[PDB]
């Protein structure tokens, strides 16, 4: 009827890579593959848009590194997606604290054996006081570094893996790339190749409950026009992040692993101008990291600028945008002036602008060394979970590519046995 | 967030017209007004696309009559919206059964005084065979007429108010019009007036709960990107349909009125082609009502064709799409061939195609001592909808209900 052998819920890069693997193995010749996604287009947190029509921007995932993301780089190669160089790898304008930051971290490196499981701010508060730790951490631009569930070990890692601040650790030799046409180009390639292998896509449907009926599973979905729908399937991968797994009858996270999980919100806003005015200030391809709310300001060539924030500072912008769009634009203009040491009259007004708020932008495992495998399995019901958070690269596309490969392994095992 | 004096939840023609009647008023001078809608664009069940860059199509409301719907044509003239003759007012290619229509319907009409509360299929199967009543009703193309909820008296009014079949009950006097640019032109016109007069819009936000708090109310809303949000207002209109009303925590329909409410699903599917092939059949600006699942088939000049079903048939099609767009387009093209009396291989395949399904397309009145807008027994929230009027299911109903709810809300402002 309305049934399938294998069903993947989730059409981000995790899901579509689980689809890509299964299709090639001849363990799946003549088997039926259905992919469901709650949105109307695949990608998940990869989301490329044409702004004004003149340029290509990344509302979600933006950059990758061949050092840290070789499986992603191989993917971009395999689908003939052309990469470009990502300029935002040094701060031209290192302030006094950003100066001190570099040395100030090679030196507490030892004490991470002793107290490295403290919070990152608890940790640094011992070098100088609370008030110097904050100035140091603020100066790095990523507010998540102030959370309590961010260990001081997790923190030395995060800054080593971000292009704008990597120079502060011994990860300063990592190259970074973005997509020419945008990562959605990769997503389309995988989609198209999975489609021609005969997987069937039902985009715009959202899973609500799962129950076992004997040899298989029985899914309750609700389309986005209200249409309820049910689907009998023999094998199921839930290619969706932990935050999404919480909202079902699958007893998550208890039936799946020992871990608890968390997430942070992220906010990006982009602005386009008539004239590229930041060229006078020699600013194309530069990143300021500031103490004001924009926190990280980027000038892409002569094309546009954008900023990028997280945690409390992402909620703050999602609040401001809710209070109407003209006060949001006027706060941006104010803070662009502070970062450039000028007065707001010399900042034009924009033509166009877009913004994106991700409630659960990065999801991450809260327990280090609890022995976390790439994909999870429901101990009772035998469902496979698959997400970047279940990996060493929580919060990276690479973590999706690796959870998917494991997740497609444990599936095939369930078939051939 | 912050607050507002007046809050309207809903940006269809009801809510947008409420906003209009209020900002027109001198009693609202100075007062702040906030509008919320869960969709990103205003309109509700008015949606106009412009598909294949060559024509404006209507995925919801598509026609009005100056005779049946006077306020709507006033609103059309009021906002300087051009109209055009709606072509589909008769059947050029009737079958055998749909001339027995006018002569059996206008002959079974004296019997309506004795069996008025009876459902329509019970009725017309008393004065003809059952399989002869199933052939006669289904010849009219609206599958809502096979339902116990809809009575034999409430059925003669649907037949005379719809332009494809109104000939069947002496009402060809009525004329039918569509918008030249589609009805979103109206919706944009009102919207610009209400924005120019200082109301602040918040689209993409969806109301989940209300709670009173003295002189005013506190509303829980959720953005479509997850962003939860809290808003306090002093006066509040819920300009949403009753299906939406039941989805909240506000004792509906109990604390509001002694009426029940149902709904019917609707489905429309549009198809555009490289060459306008149906001309070779003299089918342009024509409509065929057919037995097969397409039910009502429309040919817009030489630009596109579409088909329009309701009730179960609407659910037939929604299910078909759900099992893949390929099963659906080949289904359409099979039934298209059976309707024209030709082979499948002569129906070309379409370039572009769009469709919409309305889980609650029409919301109607279960009853008749009925006011045009509801008030809460206790809290004073006002509900506004086409479903509370003599015109259950027309844009006209939303205009009438809007007027009513403005006046109740102004009475609650003054005095
Ligand atoms: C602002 C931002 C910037 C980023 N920058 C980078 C970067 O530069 N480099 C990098 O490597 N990573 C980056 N990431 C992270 C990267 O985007 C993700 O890790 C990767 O896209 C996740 O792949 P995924 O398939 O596991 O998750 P997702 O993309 O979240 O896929 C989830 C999919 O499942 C669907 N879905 C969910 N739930 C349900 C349900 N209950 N029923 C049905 N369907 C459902 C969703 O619609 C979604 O399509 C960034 C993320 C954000 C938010
Ligand atoms: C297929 C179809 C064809 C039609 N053809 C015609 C025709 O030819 N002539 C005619 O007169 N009428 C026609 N109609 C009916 C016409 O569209 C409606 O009568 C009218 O548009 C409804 O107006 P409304 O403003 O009361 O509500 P709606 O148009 O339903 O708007 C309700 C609004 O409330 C919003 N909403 C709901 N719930 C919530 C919540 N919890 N939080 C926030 N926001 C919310 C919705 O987004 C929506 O914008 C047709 C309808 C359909 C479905
Ligand atoms: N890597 C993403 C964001 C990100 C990934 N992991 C984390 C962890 C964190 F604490 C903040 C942001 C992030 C980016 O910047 O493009
Ligand atoms: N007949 C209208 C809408 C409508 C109003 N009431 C009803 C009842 C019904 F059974 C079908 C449609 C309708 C149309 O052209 O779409
Ligand atoms: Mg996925
Ligand atoms: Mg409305």
């Amino acid at each position: 009827k309305h049934s399938s052998d294998i069903c993947i819920v989730g059409a981000g890069i995790s899901g579509l890579t689980c689809a890509s693997h299964l299709l090639d193995s001849p363990a799946c010749r003549g088997l039926s593959l259905r992919i469901f996604d709650m949105q109307q287009e695949a990608g998940g947190r990869i989301r490329s848009k044409m702004l004004d029509g003149k340029a290509s921007i990344e509302l979600g995932a933006g950059r990758y590194s061949p050092q840290l993301h070789p499986h992603f780089q191989s993917a971009m190669q395999h689908y003939s997606q052309k990469s470009e160089v990502y300029p935002f790898t040094q701060l031209k304008f290192k302030s006094h604290v950003q100066q001190k930051l570099k040395r100030a971290m090679n030196e507490l490196s030892p004490r991470l054996k002793e107290h490295g499981k403290e919070s990152f701010l608890q940790f640094v508060s011992r070098y100088q006081g609370h008030d110097s730790a904050v100035g140091m951490i603020r100066s790095m631009g990523y507010d998540a570094l102030f959370l309590p569930d961010i260990s001081a070990e997790m923190a030395y890692d995060i800054v080593g893996k971000h292009p704008e601040i990597q120079s502060v650790t011994d990860n300063d030799a990592n190259q970074w790339f973005a997509a020419e046409t945008g990562f959605a180009g990769l997503i389309q390639g995988i989609k198209a190749k999975v489609k021609a292998a005969g997987a069937r896509f039902s985009l715009g449907y959202r899973l609500l409950s799962v129950r076992t009926d004997g040899d298989g599973y029985l899914l309750q979905l609700a389309g986005d026009d209200g249409w309820k729908l049910e689907h009998r399937t023999r094998h199921l991968i839930l290619a969706i992040p932990p935050s999404a797994m919480a909202g079902l009858n699958v007893d998550f996270p208890e039936a799946w692993s020992g871990a608890r999980y968390g997430s942070l919100p992220l906010f990006k806003g982009f602005l386009t101008y008539g004239e590229p005015w930041w060229l006078d200030y020699k600013l194309d391809d530069q990143v300021l990291i500031v103490d004001n709310p924009l926190r990280k300001i980027y000038f892409k060539g002569d094309k546009y600028l954008f900023f990028y924030t997280d945690s409390e500072m992402a909620n703050y912008w999602r609040g401001c945008v809710a209070e109407g769009e003209d006060g949001y634009l006027e706060q941006i203009r104010t803070h662009l002036a502070s970062a450039l040491g000028i007065v707001r009259e010399r900042i034009p007004q924009p033509l166009a602008h877009v913004h994106k708020y991700w409630a659960h932008g990065v999801e991450f495992c809260r327990d280090s060394d609890i022995d976390h495998p790439s994909a999870l399995s429901h101990r009772d019901s035998g469902i496979i979970a698959c997400s970047d958070a279940y990996t060493e690269h929580c919060g990276w596309m690479e973590g999706g590519l690796l959870s998917a490969r494991e997740a497609s392994r444990l599936l095939l095992q369930r078939i051939a046995a």
